[PDB]
């Protein structure tokens, strides 16, 4: 009993929409490439979206419902002052929630007749996910990857390509080694996908990407509920906040509608990119691109660039709106830890529990830290539910970086 | 209704041994370092050997027990005429069935009162595992790494290194045979025989145990916890398996699942589903194999066992990157083929590393490169369930995911 398991014949069907759940109006932003059914869904007005039959099979088939596991041997390690349980994003097939929303998005694409997919990436991971939902819709997917990340970190690279994708070093061809970075790599996908009929699926923060993956929230509550535990804190890390956002919502907006909010609401960025910490709330270019619009967010500025030394994963300057509402409101707090603190929480959890973290999933794990401490002045015991949204097999040579030599 | 989940608290609590039902007597084998129970266990008489409870904690730790997966879309691929059950050990937390022994090793290593473990390692995945097994026991590991490959293959090297294995390049300079041969050669590049002798000799000489990853009976034994799962699996949804295939290292993840259904067929006295086993038509120990004799580690210690080989100093070409090296198969399971029990199947890494990119894409899960070579049985199955008139059903040892292989693909099939 570490593993609570939800059955697929009780995934949930469907997601959940905070807009009509939150305090006050999200202040509003300031169409040919995109899926049309996904710009439609950014101004849902419903509480709750049907998942449509194939991507609830998709689900299904790339490894969802993900378990809920109770972290024990690192509760002894803080201890025993609070409860932990993790939601693991990093059991799906690609490692991560990303394919939460990628899924979603090639179906919709292929609902508006795409005869390809195109998509920016650096690293990798949302190409490699990207990758992998057009494979299981029989969708072609072009996808443009930073020529340093391309060559530097190939694993994710060979990944998108065992799912028949094609990748392409940004800026390419189609379209001398200029190193790329990811505002070309938008600009280098969104082309090919305008002059070539293709359309771009948008790896950026907008509502319906945290819509589509409030599938892993969804779940959550039913699998907490499953052995009565009501969590006290919800946590996770913040690239964009998209996969906070997923497990925290289903939660936070059945609190927000009946008016008083009781659960504490944590979220971590990285202090080498500190957009949590020393972001400011003001409109911004959501993509370094600069096309698509403004929206009102976190930020510390679209042309920011994390230094060479930086290995943690969350590089992306802003915070998605619907979060930063909520954060400028009072209701989610936010902190930023170094990768030195987080990587090292990274390695001792690695040793206790068995399971290696994702670098970006590892700035949650200073959080649990802080919290123990509270509960062992107060010195009452505190349940803490966990964003735990990606491994790091394939990021084994960032932890090296840092931590060894 | 794709996965089938066993509940954590329905884990199997006994391994299977399969010596007593074996038909015929097998060819008995031919150790201040070995933990004592290991060495106990291989003659075991027993038919089912209790799961130390501090052990099975450690399994649920790791991800225990693992799923089976319905492989649907590879179902129609293949026009719909088998059934398709994918035991994925690739869901352990080192992705692979290798865990499943190691952690057995490190306990029964601690109930000695052993100061540390050694273990040696090539690619690592068994140096992962030995890694994983100590952190969960709170046992010092040192792994000695074939020095060639403790900097050609990093990414394990750094997995070992986050669960806190200390990791040394072999031949190493902590021991006298490694010292001799580092003062001929101050950066040799070692090999698996130099590694496991240096292992021993720092484990001997410091108070520490070496926990073996060859062919032995107990290790083995130890991996049958994933049969007895996906026996109880299968049960749960009234499948009964026609055909039980995996592939052949050497031998023990597809022996680990195949010996507790086998085991009831041969009490019964005929033997009525079909097991079929593969290996790297470039490593042919299982069509091409020599049935006798043989060292079953590559610089001797080991007692010599009776296995299919092609020899302990076999080395395959350097194009080859399948991953199924090992020159031998597990002595149980050599006598198993030679009896017409298991029959033998090997394919080129072309025609495996092609099913292995069908594959990610119909089902959207990487194999391990080692994993590719059960694909090619299938098809040869569907041919055959079609003249029977039946669908048939076939379960598959799904020994690991390929996520820390992916080199190994790339450099056969993206250029
Ligand atoms: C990309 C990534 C994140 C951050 O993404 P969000 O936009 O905040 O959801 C977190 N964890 C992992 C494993 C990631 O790959
Ligand atoms: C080592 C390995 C094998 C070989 O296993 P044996 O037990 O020796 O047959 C097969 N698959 C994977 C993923 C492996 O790591």
């Amino acid at each position: 009993r570490i593993r609570i398991d939800l059955p697929q014949d009780e995934i949930p069907a469907q997601w959940y929409n905070i807009l009509p759940d939150l305090p006050e109006e999200l202040p509003p932003p300031q169409k040919e490439v995109l899926p049309s059914k996904v710009l439609e869904l950014e101004f849902a007005k419903e509480r709750y979206v049907k998942i449509p039959d194939e991507v609830l099979e998709r689900y299904l088939q790339v490894g969802r419902p993900t378990p809920i596991i109770r972290a024990k041997r690192l509760e002894e390690y803080l201890g025993n002052n609070i409860k932990i349980y993790l939601k693991m994003e990093s059991y799906t097939y690609t490692g991560s929630h990303k394919i939460n929303s990628a899924l979603a998005h090639v179906y919709y694409a292929k609902l508006d007749n795409a005869k390809f997919v195109t998509t920016e990436t650096g690293a990798g991971q949302w190409g490699s996910s990207v990758a992998l939902a057009s494979a299981l819709f029989r969708m072609k997917a072009h996808i443009f990857m930073v020529r340093t990340s391309y060559y530097a970190k190939p694993y994710r690279k060979y990944m998108m390509q065992m799912y028949g994708a094609e990748v392409h070093p940004s800026p390419s061809d189609l379209t001398s080694n200029h190193p790329g970075s990811l505002g070309i790599a938008i600009s280098d996908a969104v082309e090919y996908a305008h002059k070539n009929g293709g359309k771009y699926v948008v790896g950026s923060v907008v509502n319906s990407d945290i819509m589509f993956k409030t599938i892993a929230g969804m779940e959550a509550k039913k699998q907490m509920e499953l052995i009565g535990e009501d969590p006290d804190y919800i946590i996770g890390v913040v690239g964009g906040g998209s996969n906070y956002a997923a497990l925290a919502y289903p939660f936070l907006g059945d609190e927000l509608r009946s008016g008083k909010v009781r659960r504490k609401y944590i979220a971590s960025g990285s202090s080498e990119v500190p957009k949590m910490t020393k972001g400011v709330y003001k409109y911004d270019y959501p993509d370094t691109a600069k096309l698509l619009p403004m929206l009102k967010m976190y930020t510390i500025g679209s042309d920011f660039v994390p230094p060479p030394v930086y290995a943690g994963g969350l590089r992306y300057h802003g915070v998605a709106p619907t979060l930063s509402l909520l954060i400028s409101k009072g209701i989610v707090q936010a902190r930023d830890y170094s990768q030195e603190e987080s990587f090292k929480w990274a390695k001792l959890f690695s040793e206790l529990e068995g399971y290696i973290p994702a670098p970006e999933t590892s700035h949650a794990l200073p959080i649990l830290a802080e919290i123990a401490e509270e509960a062992k002045k107060s010195g009452e015991r505190k349940t803490v539910l966990v964003s735990f949204s990606g491994h790091g097999l394939l990021d084994l040579g960032n932890y090296a970086s840092v931590l060894f030599k």
